[PDB]
């Protein structure tokens, strides 16, 4: 029952189901995965494919030979299971190096040893086959004002960007970014910490259609906002090039739960909004199996993930296709929203006295939204109450 | 001691120091303020001007008659004291009408409604001189995830603003818009919730020139989000066309209390650098004086947000011109942030050896930023311990 | 389908059903409802019972003879109806003499007058047959540091409280009390924030076993905690005299949705704990239909309340009553959490080498706790999934 | 200038000044510090005295010999500086076995050893001097709610406090214990969650007068809760044993800045209360010198943790000197808040009608509280304004 298949298109990165449970107060309860087993146990789970930042493949320093034997092995589980890699990245964040950034730390020769890092992974991405190519500024920010005049350390991040876009084209590659935003953690404060200030920093990039976000459902929530609001703007703009779907308990550390753990309503009216978009990109777990769980309880906690989306999408559908909820949104005049305010232009509303000198605001202040019923409706199809 | 003059340009909205004290749990504790006594009174403290929603000024539902005579005694106020009117804003919030919104609502004649009598004040804002037209959409949004497809209500969003660039445009006026972004309340969830999403948002309207944002110290902080860093992206990208100034002491309900309360090293930090980066619009306060006050209390509350601003401009201005400072400012390599990372360009970097191939990592891993010295000067210089 | 009867002890304040949408920022959506209006349609719609505030039922300012119509009038109601008066509460939020508290206001007189209010309320709840007392401070704190020496006010508090109980021993009245914390709002902070913080401060009270909580979902979710946890802390004090359900969005103002909404895995959680335990007093819903809401959308909202409460109620017992579930609640050793630790004793446990000298603690580190399978059992029964 | 002595009795944890730097997403930027050289450069610094969790002098798994070696070295350096040792604490948390807790694990196996492991650092921090046993539960709580039941864990882990308070009376020790809150991080939420909580479950332990609160300052802050508020109620009850100091900035992950980072002005109405309550116990810095910092940076972080308490207390005592304040005091009726409410007693204030009966309730309502004056003069002394 609810069982996921490739054409599903669930994928979970390396570090993930790989994460052995360190924390800052503790130790791994788990032992290292070799990438290859992960590969292996995801397919048989009905994942379509893995992601990587470079440093989860290849171990950090690794000569040039050990280095394509690492490749050469995980290649060969690739094509043992089907599994594709549609989505890779750079770890700037680790390595002391990077405690002040990446693309923006202070140090000039660590922004260009940062560069360098990225692109030998994207080559690598681009060979393995994935489509898009994500940066997490984990290290971009600061923990106290004067560390980071932040209108320079933007001057950077654009260069940056633009540089790596630059290398792409140049290269004829076919490969787009996503940036992910998180707003704090491990900086105290993180750059770009939103999908909306991360849009918004696309649109000063050189060739900006290159550019997307890829908003993980737990950072938003760090912020206290509306996961599925900023998706919706995310898709309104054009820019939802990837998604990172987990679960996050509010306003607190980043946990990584599995996706539909959490703020559950959410998830439902995030799948509502993906499926009725037509969203065709990787569902992507970025999560994070607890650390009480041995290596069962990460298969488990995987294999949730993928479960909860599917039992979503099937109560989300069943939502939209009722006639009472179709009848309910038409109460709450969810199809005038989506009729123009004014096609008939700006000279015909000024001239319109029905729109301002006859119109009657305590009729219109009269009628109810519905939208409580409207709302009891989604939460019965959720619970599977009718 | 640190007395204001004019020439500080600082501003309060009538709604500020006229707010009678009515919160969601009590009535009102003060009577209500005739405007021209409030323009007098703020003129003998020191402020350059006020703001108005068209509600504050022109009681709602006042014939044209009775508007014409507000109009012209508020103006003979200004004229009596020289103060200004550097913005005006509509009140889309207030009135039953605008219970599911005004430019969003579900309603099309009330998004028809609010169009009209945002132009309506438009024109008065202009007559009276002022710069800047603020929008701040506190009805835009949702209680409920049904109740809003937000990419419906991002494009009557836009089309909206785009209408109203129509009509300035139109009618020559030289003003330009200011959306003002708020993450939730009274709204649940409120749309474009944090300066980036505002900031994205006016990426796809049509004349994205006239538009940019006015931040709210507390609103930004409600999302747990650095104020500052908002305010240096705003900057960044040449969109900070007014700015509100307040406290507010954390994720709750908005306090609005009076700037310099609140997080007090966000206020020295935002200080730093709305001066350093020469802001040259008003420093207007968007704050309530707490309902426990008299109207003694209301004037030593809106004295205190201008006594605070200008001891916080004194003492970053000592912290930058410290010599001490400006070593220290070295040592954790600003200077180095504000230098290109690779103006050599792409290929330079490519072949730049000294980047990856032969980088020392450890060496760059090993020296500390220094950051925590320079904080210590920056506090040190806070609370005139040097 | 899940149809309330009075059996499942629901009830509402007056104030919740009767709110007219007032907010911090517009005006009322709705009329006022008559007390009586809403006994017979929560009578109708399956509730239990009502509770009120003195100035919910008693117009603030009511001559003794208006007060003794206005009961007069109730009573009739609750006779026709059947209804209970289970809870009643003072109102010292509202009018302005309470602006700076009622109980630890710093104005002397204040805090007598609202001791007398308070009394005057007792007497008319033991008429009305309640048998639990709210407390709720939305007062008692302060904005400013200085405003209020905090040991001071928890002197007052205590004081209050005491004298409270005194009056209720030496009328003999068969009345408990319940404290109802709030972290803020309206106050930027209020006494007594927490659910801990109530059951703290009750054991310096004169006459503890006559006080104890009623917590709110949203308030302790105000401050990120887990109601579930708390609910269960204040049961093991024996100390959950009443309780109100309600929906709250994460760290934000006071939401005060309908039950079920907010965070629904959190209502499932409290259900099931609730049921578990056999807590048998009130299920109170302190809520406020949404002002987007005609008079249809209260009655929809208030149904709501009570309808996602006994779904949950069925979907917690089909969990506990699931053999699956039983048997993996052992193999995460639930069971073992509610054996004791050491009731060999002090001596034996010094003496046990097992537990420390020959405890292998790797063998021990290694077991999962198999917590991700049991949460996805939790996850499959709330969706009816299984 | 502000230079610390030993009278001023500031003390450290060895772990604070030596954290590696190793955080969710990055490996130890610092290489370890050998304890005793930790004693003598924090005794230069002008500390008082060190604190310690077992496993941070003796590394886990030490035979008996190497730990009769580690605690001989460490007292050498002791006698060497002249530094105490007023408080220890058990690591319960780091070690995989504690994976679920110590004190609350569902293994009954691992509940003993954690007691056993307590139990024997007990004893050695008596041997050194130690007045107070700090307990922080990092690791009770949970992150699914199935996982938990939340009543048996506050049995076992009033068994386990109880066990350990039957311990040190029957060795007739000297010691008392503080339990130190925290709402999350590790676990999704943890027991016993703010000072509110753990003052609450204290009344319930079988010799409540041997346990107290060790709060800290960004702990409480993690809830969005008012530390000097928390503080005074810890206070009022008699149970503020011990205070970890430190900065935090607002509702995120626990940062641990160092004292006087984070909110600044709640760290002066601390130092305020603390030192206007007279409190007597160490002045604890639990915080971690950030990442980025190398080891100069580490001692010049934990100098300014010092600094910042000496210089905030002459800001307090100044503003609480000043006639000016004295009289705004007066103004806004702290004194009369000081004032019993009905020391006259209950009858007489049930026969007093100018408490009700004829109560003006208007001009009572009318008297402002003049709080925004002296929260002005609050700010002005903090700033050095006056
Ligand atoms: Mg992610
Ligand atoms: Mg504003
Ligand atoms: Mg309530
Ligand atoms: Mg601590
Ligand atoms: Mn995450
Ligand atoms: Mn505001
Ligand atoms: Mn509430
Ligand atoms: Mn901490």
């Amino acid at each position: 029952n609810y069982q996921p298949t490739p054409e599903d298109r669930f994928t979970f990165g390396l570090w993930t189901v790989g994460w052995q449970g360190r924390d800052p107060f503790g130790d791994a309860t788990r032992r290292a995965l070799d990438p290859v087993e992960s590969v292996r146990r995801l397919a048989e789970l009905g994942a379509h494919g893995v992601t990587f930042h470079d440093d989860d493949l290849i171990p950090f320093g690794s000569s040039d030979s050990e280095r394509e034997e690492h490749v050469k092995r995980f290649r060969q589980a690739l094509d043992d299971t089907g599994m594709k890699v549609p989505m890779a990245t750079t770890n700037l964040f680790t390595h002391p190096v990077f405690k002040d950034g990446g693309f923006t730390a202070n140090d000039r020769d660590v922004r260009r040893y940062a560069l360098r890092k990225t692109i030998r992974n994207i080559d690598l991405a681009v060979e393995l086959g994935a489509e898009t190519y994500v940066a997490w500024g984990g290290r971009e920010g600061a923990e106290s004002g004067g560390a980071k005049d932040v209108r320079d350390a933007l001057d950077r991040m654009k260069e940056a960007f633009d540089l790596l876009g630059e290398y792409v084209t140049s290269q004829g590659y076919d490969i787009r970014f996503a940036i992910e935003p998180k707003p704090n953690e491990p900086r105290g404060d993180i750059l770009l910490p939103t999908v909306g200030h991360a849009l918004a920093f696309i649109e000063r990039l050189e060739r900006p259609e290159l550019y997307g976000v890829n908003p993980e459902v737990g950072h938003e929530q760090m912020a206290g906002l509306n996961f599925p609001h900023g998706i919706a703007q995310a898709l309104w703009a054009g820019k939802l090039f990837h998604i990172d779907l987990n679960g996050q308990n509010g306003i607190k550390y980043d946990q990584d739960l599995r996706f539909g753990a959490g703020d559950l309503r959410a998830a439902f009216w995030l799948v509502d909004l993906l499926e009725s978009a037509g969203y065709s990109g990787p569902r992507h777990f970025d999560f994070k199996p607890p650390r009480t769980e041995d290596f069962d309880g990460v298969w488990a906690s995987a294999a949730g993930c993928m479960r909860n989306y599917l039992i979503l999408k099937e109560r989300a559908a069943a939502f939209r296709a009722d006639p009472e909820v179709q009848e309910a949104l038409r109460a709450s005049r969810l199809d005038e929203l989506a009729r123009p305010t004014a096609a008939d232009g700006l000279q015909a509303l000024l001239d319109d006295r029905s729109a301002f000198e006859e119109f009657d605001v305590d009729a219109a202040a009269a009628r109810g939204m519905a939208f409580e019923r409207l709302d009891q409706l989604a939460m019965d199809h959720l619970l599977g109450a009718r």
